[PDB]
Order: structure tokens, then C-alpha cells, then sequence
């Protein structure tokens, strides 16, 4: 703030740590009772990652409408989120549940089921066509529609139907998977070419519900897409970089769920992130196709 200035003299005096230390001290700190009480602890991955009671999402059903999930509404850039943990074995139900009754047409996946030799996330999705998932408790229908595999993420077509009423819902899967656990994109150009494809199938459009994001904790990666793409829009509101106070905007979306951007480097890494997106925010559309061969997709 302005951002490119601030970029440069947090480098040279190499202060990633303090500020993004600054960050975690300043952060809201609000009750997450529900999380805690005993009848859910099995549908919390993390026993230090759980969603503020005030945003957290309600599932729609009278015996227990938890789940580890927040809204992540950010008023001034007119865009929310849902931002939630890698669904558990016994949560998938819970997930696609939320999914429906949130009415998100897109869910992105930034982590992969196994990661450092241990399990982040359960199968939660169709991985062949002609074998679809029923979950029984919520009372759902999954079957993998297709697929485009590219070298660093897939995205899917999925087919989400309400057996209670037959009504069915396109879903897009968007699953970058090539972002370390704890870790960073291999560049700002991998990262954008996907966020811009995630942007462009239209699942983060207000005309459908919030786009859900989840990585295993849905707080780093998770955090680092969310705050990429809520700086991004707001500068394209005003056409003014300098506007956008990158700290200032995290602090805002920690008010929705704890933890957002896990390490300093994954706060740098926002930074240049944003910076090299405020390129085609300001008017440069060729930009897009030298992400495109940067990220090497195929
Ligand atoms: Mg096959």
C-alpha cells in the first residue's frame, strides 16, 4: 500500500515474518462454541482449525447442522466464499449437502488426498464415470460427468442430484494439484492462469451461490486463492491499484474464519500474486495467454 512499494521495502529489509506475525496478533478472535461441543468432534479434521460461530454454515437439517465451514462475505469487493476443511469420511454427506443447499456451482480443491505420506482429505468425489456416489445420510447423488487433466490441475464436470426431489445441479470441480501442503504456487503465472479458469466458468459469478474453496485445513492455501482474488476484484471496481491494501483485506477476511494464510512466504506470495494480476486488471488481456504457456498446462 501501495502495494508494489510496500512489496519492495518488506523485501530488502527482509520483515516477511514480522508483518505476517503483525497479522496473526491482530487478528479477530471470536467464540466457535458449536465447533467445540463433543457431538462434533469427529467432524473436525483439525482441533485448532474451527469456524467462528457467527460464519459459520448452518447445514439445513434438525438433528445436527454442523459442519466445518465459514462464509466468508466480503461486503465492500461484493464477492463471498465458502471456505472450508477437506471433507472427513464420515462428512462428505455433510459437504455435498452444503454444497446443494448453498446453491455453489464450483468447488475448488487446492490440496491432493495424500500429502506428506499422510491423508489430507477423503474421496469425496466420483473419480469413474460409471461409478457414482449415493451419501445416504443427506440423501445425494454424485456421478463424474468428464474431466480435463492438465499437468498441474484437473477440472471436472460433476452431476449433483437431490434424490428427496430428483432436481439435479451441474457442478464444476476445479483441483489444482500441485500446491504443497504449507507451501506456495510454483509461480504467480500457475497460480492466475487457475484462478482466471476458476473465474471464467462463471462458479464465482453472484448469480449462483458461494464458490466453496477448501484445502485440508481451508485456512493456507484456501486463504492465499480467497485473498489473491478478493484484491484482485476490488481493484477492477475503481480501476486503482493502490487502492488495495493487501494486510487490511486478510484482516477483514480473518473475521470470517481463523487462520487465513498460514505462513509469511504464503503472504508474499499473495503479494505477487496480486501484483502480476493487476496487469490484466489495468487493461493488458494478452497477459492471460503468457500465464497460460508460463504454467505449462499442455
Ligand atoms: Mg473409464
Amino acid at each position: 500500500m501501495e502495494m508494489e512499494k510496500e512489496f519492495e521495502q518488506i523485501d530488502k529489509s527482509g520483515s516477511w515474518a514480522a508483518i505476517y506475525q503483525d497479522i496473526r496478533h491482530e487478528a479477530s478472535d471470536f467464540p466457535c462454541r458449536v465447533a467445540k461441543l463433543p457431538k462434533n468432534k469427529n467432524r473436525n479434521r483439525y482441533r485448532d482449525v474451527s469456524p467462528f460461530d457467527h460464519s459459520r454454515i448452518k447445514l439445513h437439517q434438525e438433528d445436527n447442522d454442523y459442519i466445518n465451514a465459514s462464509l466468508i462475505k466480503m461486503e465492500e469487493a461484493q464477492r463471498s466464499y465458502i471456505l472450508t476443511q477437506g471433507p472427513l469420511p464420515n462428512t462428505c454427506g455433510h459437504f455435498w449437502e452444503m454444497v446443494w443447499e448453498q446453491k455453489s456451482r464450483g468447488v475448488v480443491m487446492l490440496n491432493r488426498v495424500m500429502e506428506k505420506g499422510s491423508l489430507k482429505c477423503a474421496q469425496y468425489w466420483p473419480q469413474k464415470e460409471e461409478k457414482e456416489m449415493i451419501f445416504e445420510d443427506t440423501n445425494l447423488k454424485l456421478t463424474l460427468i468428464s474431466e480435463d487433466i492438465k499437468s498441474y490441475y484437473t477440472v471436472r464436470q460433476l452431476e449433483l442430484e437431490n434424490l428427496t426431489t430428483q432436481e439435479t445441479r451441474e457442478i464444476l470441480h476445479f483441483h489444482y494439484t500441485t500446491w504443497p501442503d504449507q507451501g506456495v504456487p510454483e509461480s504467480p503465472a500457475s497460480f492466475l492462469n487457475f484462478l482466471f479458469k476458476v473465474r471464467e466458468s462463471g462458479s464465482l459469478s453472484p448469480e449462483h451461490g458461494p464458490v466453496v474453496v477448501h484445502c485440508s485445513a481451508g485456512i493456507g492455501r484456501s486463504g492465499t486463492f480467497c485473498l489473491a482474488d478478493t484484491c484482485l476484484l476490488l481493484m477492477d471496481k475503481r480501476k486503482d491499484p493502490s487502492s488495495v491494501d493487501i494486510k487490511k483485506v486478510l484482516l477483514e477476511m480473518r473475521k470470517f474464519r481463523m487462520g487465513l494464510i498460514q505462513t509469511a512466504d504464503q503472504l508474499r506470495f499473495s503479494y505477487l500474486a496480486v501484483i502480476e494480476g493487476a496487469k490484466f486488471i489495468m487493461g493488458d488481456s494478452s497477459v492471460q495467454d503468457q500465464w497460460k504457456e508460463l504454467s505449462h498446462e499442455d
